[PDB]
């Protein structure tokens, strides 16, 4: 029937996640045949026919032979623990192979918490081989230098019944390691290059002990940083000048050396290091942070996350000028994040009383909205939409003013992701966070710019939930990942972020959804509003 | 071309009102030689031609003749003030004339309000023919049916008794003649004549006995039982009350009186205390009752309550059923009135004798399996009365709604009264936009009930099919600029463009669904003491 093919449009677009009609689940067995249509359709396919354990199987096998090409994403939930066959694994990891490099990166944090998942035969074997998943992860590790620099520091930290798991994620790192010193010259040029990378991590962390080490006002262990930095070969390889590194955090960039009298030190009470380094060329400094407290991969995750998101954002042409800086965890409590140079909010309101102020010292305009030039409040009005939906679909929490900060461009972020998926030390939301100062910010409910900002937010969240699938299937591969959140609710903690996607309104309901959370949180934060609310209270009572 | 009949369909569709067209009008024209497209495009075109040349008028009026046949709602348009010439009136009230009874009596009202802007030289020659076109339609459709005659006359009663001054002369008339076309007429004419003078001599005696009882002193009690002897005594007055010789109940020609029982008779808690009564009816001694009010004039609430029965109509069109309940008003001249009484109880009063509505429908109608206990149906109307109201007394801008103000039946109807205030005149400072009461949003079952949802759903979808219909409503607003409805009055102008505004036309639906869920959210969150602690907590995170 032609309308039977409405319902069926319903199921390959609607769900990355569907349990239902464990009944109907063959109805599409039925079309499937003719309908081998297009590549989503696939994934569906393979969910029901499994669950009956046997002739079926091999016509499946076949069925899914002759399938229209899969997608990556598909693939992504291939390789997931719900399916445990291997051709199906085999059939996902010919489609990563099929994926370019810089769409591995993103994916390839997940890809490595993939590995969790079977089997163990296919690591052994390859172990057993020199004294598939695995082994596809390491030739294309092999040939890429950043991906191999990646690879390896997610490994690291797996190394560092989940023991059995562990085991695994050592035998798979020291292949890797092997397979690079047999290796033909870039290999091992590869290598060379990950053991200085090491080498060096470990004197900047025997440094950052011994700042520690010694009890000080924060300008003092400040002075005693510069000086552990500038004093030559007491540290193994010199601070002040080494052999042209390329940055761990960042493989494209090489370094040379630090600089000490640049280096000041964070507020914060576990205190992280603001470092300027060289660029191997044209002496370029970069400047990252380099923090020792706190296990990152948390805000790692946030971070790739938010990356994707802004990916498909731009492929959607819409740019919220988000900024998501790059973060890697070297070890559980010490990484580098990327730094970008910006002021806290609350900074700038100790600075100025009005942000508005603020940008007006950096890019004012006479006949501009307001003396800041027209395209400075363009961007920041999106940077809030962006980070409002964001924040929202991943449910961060713990946001106060020292936690979002300002540029000079008008791009806002936030800096520090403690608390995911809704946690918070607090006892209620707001379920959308915003100050009252960046509504004030916007001028308000009644001017125009917040109504282009309230536009974006709905329309930034109606295209995230068009490519609902890949997030909720990276996520799919966080649930064994030790992010301190995932791990209090694991189980439920993929269903968070569905939740906040809403994929069961139509669209309009959505939008107002969204309109819905956008009000009660503008309200509560704005005094006018609230005083308003009670005159209202007031009119029924008498 | 190909683009240009669209950007027409959005002339048509959009607005009755506007004064928007300005080249617009222009460029119409040289279609309407091609195309008068619909019935709609008349009121368009009509709109760009008279002040101008005087031929163009000739090359118009031709137009018309043979134009697609215009629609009774858009003729009123026409009677409207604002279209001065005689042929285009004519062509309103040759509309009117193929419209059937019922739907011209809905709009009969208005058309008593109309009659003003006719030129008077017009309704005196008439007079002239008789003594020693609308005004001449009105009658003779008045004289043909029975209920019809009644509303009629008492419309023009209450116009007739003491600018102004020129208007009444005009209404006085057009009752001299219509009171002489049925004497003079022939039985049926003669025999509304009579049952006309029966209505108008009981009322009066009504009128007498309730004069008496407001004298006596006492509280409400004391005055009842006064009003029940006086009753009782046959032939204090004119009419004997226990009994009299039959006469259609002004409120339904349709059913005769005969008869009061003095016993049944109560009044109410309001300030100015209106009586209920019973009578028997002609048939099978079937009670009816009214409630009838000794204080003030009803006319807005007439008009309120022509609005809503029409809003009904519209919507059960499209088969919608909110079990709105439209009861009915006339007045008598100024400070009497009648109005139908439906059994019902106020809220405050179900609150106090049952400590929540929930259990007050579940004593009636109790189902022990759903929802509540209480029998679906009654859930369901009590969701469905809920929303057509505020949808519909937000439209209007009804305020000085309390829980005295609103009511509930046995049924689960929920309903309003008592319209005083008006177009968003209040006693009070504020709002809010959208009337509910916490108590009744806890008959709802609160934020997250499939009810609730149930109800909010109902709510949007009944916007944007009044939003369809908009045309006819503004129409007869337009109608009433002249009205002596207090509101109405205060700025007469204002009161069609407020309605109007209302009614947010201008928005797409998506986004008039987002304006509309947006007043119902904060109606909502004011009302319910848990939603502002948890607007204080979201406060109280960031400072
Ligand atoms: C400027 N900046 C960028 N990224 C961070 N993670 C950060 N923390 C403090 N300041 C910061
Ligand atoms: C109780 N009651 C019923 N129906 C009416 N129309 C009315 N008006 C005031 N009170 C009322």
């Amino acid at each position: 029937a032609s309308i039977r093919d409405q319902l069926h449009t319903i199921v390959y677009r609607y769900p990355p996640t569907y349990v239902l009609s464990s009944e109907e689940q063959d109805l599409v067995w039925k079309f499937r045949f003719y309908l081998s249509s297009h590549k989503k359709a696939l994934t569906k396919f393979l969910k029901c026919i499994n669950w009956k354990l046997e002739d079926e199987v091999t016509q499946a096998l076949w069925m899914l032979a002759n399938w229209a090409p899969m997608d990556v994403e598909d693939a992504l939930e291939l390789l997931s623990p719900t399916f445990t066959h291997p051709q199906v694994r085999k059939y996902a990891v010919s489609r990563l192979a099929q994926a370019p490099d810089e769409d591995l990166l993103l994916y390839l944090l997940q890809l490595v918490q993939a590995l969790k998942y079977e089997d163990p035969r296919h690591i052994v074997h390859l172990h057993g081989c020199i004294f598939n998943l695995c082994t596809f992860l390491i030739q294309r590790a092999c040939t890429n230098a950043t991906l191999a620099n990646y690879f390896y520091w997610y490994l690291s930290i797996e190394v560092e019944q989940d023991e059995r798991a562990h085991d695994m994620y050592a035998m798979v790192l020291k292949m890797f390691l092997k397979v690079l010193e047999n290796g033909n010259f870039n290999l091992r040029g590869i290598f060379y290059n990950l053991r200085k990378q090491r080498r060096f991590i470990d004197e900047l962390v025997k440094l950052v002990k011994l700042v520690a080490k010694e009890p000080g006002n924060r300008n003092k262990k400040t002075e005693k940083f510069q000086k552990l930095l500038a004093e030559q070969d007491m540290f193994k390889v010199n601070f002040t000048n080494f052999e042209p590194i390329p940055f761990p955090l960042d493989p494209e960039i090489y370094i040379t050396k630090i600089v000490p009298m640049r280096t000041s030190l964070f507020k914060s009470a576990l205190m992280p290091a603001k470092l300027t380094f060289v660029t191997s060329i044209a002496h370029h400094e970069y400047a990252a942070i380099f923090k020792h407290g706190d296990d990152l991969r948390q805000d790692q995750l946030i971070l790739q996350m938010i990356t994707l998101m802004d990916k498909l954002l731009r492929r959607e042409n819409l740019d919220l000028k988000l900024t998501p800086y790059k973060v890697l965890a070297t070890s559980s409590k010490h990484g580098f994040l990327q730094y970008v140079d910006s002021c806290t909010v609350a900074e700038v309101l100790a600075r100025e009383g009005n942000i508005h102020n603020f940008f007006r010292k950096h890019h004012p305009c006479d006949n501009g909205p307001y003396g800041i030039s027209a395209e400075v409040m363009d961007t920041y009005i999106k940077s809030c939409a962006g980070y409002c939906v964001i924040t929202y679909l991943l449910g961060v929490g713990d946001r106060h003013l020292d936690n979002l900060l300002l540029t000079t461009n008008g791009k806002l972020f936030h800096i520090d992701f403690g608390y995911i998926l809704g946690r918070d030390p607090k006892p209620m939301p707001p379920p959308m966070k915003l100050s009252k100062e960046m509504v004030e910010a916007m001028g308000g409910i009644s001017s125009e710019h917040h109504h282009e900002f309230r536009k974006q937010c709905y329309t930034a969240y109606l295209h995230l939930r068009r490519h609902a699938n890949v997030m909720l299937n990276l996520f799919s591969l966080m649930v064994d990942a030790t992010v301190p959140d995932i791990a209090l609710e694991p189980d439920k903690a993929v269903k968070k972020v569905e939740e906040n996607l809403q994929l069961g309104l139509t669209d309009e309901e959505a939008v107002q959804h969204l309109q819905s959370l956008l009000d009660v949180s503008i309200t509560a934060v704005m005094p006018a509003l609230v005083e308003q609310i009670h005159r209202f209270t007031q009119y029924w009572r008498k």
